[PDB]
């Protein structure tokens, strides 16, 4: 019980901290361009496709972290 | 040790599962419009400001989950 769980928590907390940093950077780029478009200023979409790909991967990786944490209590 | 930790894991796994579902829905809207704009088809930005606000809150909430998990091993 105690041994198996803490390892799961450490590894996933680290993965989560990394994924949050990645989401933050990529979404900063996306939110800035969307602010411009909604401001009627047009938008520079340079690099945005790549940021979107990165966020899609991060969401899936976050889902894996959630699954790992939940599984650690069950089996 | 064992008692304090599992509660942290359960509550945060639940919060994480909820936040991932929220991020997924909001980002589906954002990625669809960005795909359109990069496709040269223009973009319908209806509702997008609100999705951006929601993702900003979810990122901050994810950071709180990461902090809680890490703190549970230390103090």
């Amino acid at each position: 019980a105690l041994g198996k769980l803490q390892d799961v928590v450490n590894q996933n907390a680290q993965a989560l901290n990394t994924l949050v940093k990645q989401l933050s950077s990529n979404f900063g780029a996306i939110s800035s361009v969307l602010n411009d478009i909604s401001g009627g200023r047009g938008g520079d979409i340079s690099g945005i496709n790549a940021s979107v790909v990165n966020i899609q991967k991060e969401i899936d990786r976050l889902n894996e972290v959630a699954k790992n944490l939940n599984e650690s209590l069950i089996d």
